[PDB]
């Protein structure tokens, strides 16, 4: 008799994958600290950790990143799709459709869902980079099997190998987005998966939810804010003006964290490094951002709202050569690893997710003929 | 502290759209009896009822079925998709992808979500029929704006206008599938919709869940059963053999109905009429089915399991010229009206659906170097 609309404060699964202490500002993947993973690991190793629940030994990881380079190539049909398609399409809708097409082109039904997962995960960056070039009137530049995941992403975007700070930054950035708290998109995945529909279907649902505007994170309005604050001399009137007629500060606040976002803390170092190595309009943006961070923490911090990952992730994505409407799709590249993991975890004891609805209408109405209406 | 995995017995919304009394075998759309709707209404009128919550007057319905014929045409890109695509693709995956593409080709963002809904709903049959022809090596035969929804569906399948019993049957069949009890696919829709992602996204999630094998209804294993029971002399050993080593009887039982499915009762008349008007292998199938219904009700009825809509819907779909792997997609044609309705209803007071997950793992693990592993 109590309608739990929103499912806020209902538990839909147990999990071993990701733990967040929003009180202490702590984040663990399989019980490993995101700080340590950011510092000592990489995308490939962290993905294995998260899919399989433990750090790989040298042979396991070697097998794992072998599958990951092996299947980066898109089939011709979907590549045909990419260059033939409307070029003012939303990159998310491109990603959604391409994954859907990938499902059609896949005919191996004997395949373990994790193997199917690897290959999907490995193609996201190829879809994303390929569309970005095509959109800019350049040409598909193919994945280089020799390269590691994050380097190859930037490779297929630039056409040339990225310098090592850029690919580090890319790698840590993707690591920071692989998984987080149960949400609409991870859950949309699980709903589809719990009917044992195919992996591609589930991931299409994940993307379909993630691109929703109401979805937490994937905001990137923060870059826009830094932009319209012109100088960093201008920042305090801007922000104080915003607060006085209570308007949000982009890249601040969080549904779970009541402290500085550990992902933001980690990502800040790369935002700063990239910016100061670029030196341009983009270094001045970073200067804006510190000024905003400073006064933002001052006024908002005592209410337990601080900068979050989006606050720096949008400077970084920018420095790394992506255009703002690709940001969510690069997010998706990371998060799809999380989606696959949860699906794997959820379907060991599958339960099809079918909630109830409470009918509060009338019944037994007489069917009235249309002229009498 | 209680994990509600499956969300069985959790209410995720109030609703005014559809009411099922599984105890009394009753089914209402907007408080109108499905018996009366089947008998006195049509697909177009029932769709309006369900989208808007009341029977239309002559001007409202006239407007409504105007929109419905106006937008049946698919854009060239997706038609290009259809004839270019793998022809051993699952019709559901075709439908999923096409709807996704439809989203890309749509650039009207100022559009009411119900108007967007009409046009989507009207194109499903065009996608389905077009693929069925192309798959069979025939050619796209375009929608005839002059015709009504259900007649035009069969038209685009056959290439010629269907006789009136066939289009009646089609019409009532689609009516019977527009909406039903909250489930994985309607809910997958709602999860995406509750982030205010676009309609196409939500519907892609709906299809993605509906094609899941674990999903209630959309079974159509019943046709297969009638087929392998050769004569209807053969039926009693077959079924009794099945029951003795407890195997399910296809087209029987239901999660909510503990009586004869009202939709099955209504659909039976058309299964019977179509069959006996065909007279062939397909009339003998129907004879099989009655025999199975008879002994099935005898042995299973006292446990409150009876035939359900799938029991006859698969004979009908068959008689109407569809191949068995198109059955779910014709289902989808109907149900998408329900999906649109629920989304419309859910987002008047939107709440983004983000459940919680309970972490039952460890934290604070020490990151061990890969050689030490």
């Amino acid at each position: 008799m109590e309608i739990k609309k929103g499912l806020e404060d209902v538990y839909v699964k147990e999990t071993e994958i990701t733990y967040i202490d929003g009180e202490l500002g702590r984040l663990y993947y399989r019980g490993y600290s995101i700080y340590d993973l950011a510092e000592f690991s990489n995308f490939e190793e962290v993905s294995y950790l998260i899919l399989y629940g433990k750090l790989p030994n040298r042979e396991e990881l070697n097998w794992f990143q072998e599958k990951l380079r092996e299947e980066r190539y898109l089939p011709d049909f979907i590549i045909k799709f990419l260059r033939e398609v409307r070029k003012d399409a939303q990159p998310m809708d491109i990603l959604r459709t391409a994954v859907s097409l990938l499902g059609i082109e896949d005919s191996k039904n004997d395949e373990r869902t994790d193997i199917k997962g690897i290959k999907l995960i490995s193609k996201f960056p190829t879809i994303v980079a390929n569309y970005a070039r095509l959109r800019k009137g350049l040409d598909i530049i193919e994945p280089d099997p020799k390269l590691s995941h994050s380097e190859n992403f930037l490779y297929m975007l630039y056409g040339d190998r990225p310098n090592e700070i850029k690919s580090k930054a890319m790698d840590v950035t993707l690591i920071l987005h692989i998984d987080h708290e149960m949400n609409a998109s991870t859950f949309a995945s699980l709903v589809v998966a719990s009917t044992f529909s195919d992996l591609y279907s589930s991931i299409v649902a994940g993307i379909s939810a993630l691109k929703g505007p109401l979805h937490g994170g994937a905001n990137y309005e923060a870059l826009k804010m830094f932009k319209e604050i012109g100088s960093p001399e201008k920042v305090n009137d801007y922000i104080l003006n915003r607060l006085s007629n209570k308007q949000r500060i982009m890249g601040f606040g969080h549904r779970v964290y009541k402290t500085y976002d550990p992902r933001a803390r980690i990502l800040k170092q790369y935002a700063k490094l990239l910016a100061e190595k670029e030196g341009g309009e983009i270094y001045t943006l970073y200067q804006i951002a510190e000024k905003v961070e400073e006064i933002g923490i001052k006024y908002l911090g005592p209410k337990g709202i601080y900068p979050n990952v989006d606050f720096f992730s949008s400077i970084v994505f920018y420095s790394l050569g992506f255009e703002p409407d690709f940001f969510p799709a690069v997010f998706a590249s990371a998060r799809v690893v999380g989606w696959v993991a949860h699906i794997m975890e959820y379907i060991k004891d599958n339960k099809i997710i079918r909630p109830k609805a409470y009918y509060k209408g009338e019944i037994g109405k007489k069917y009235i003929p249309i002229d009498s209406r």
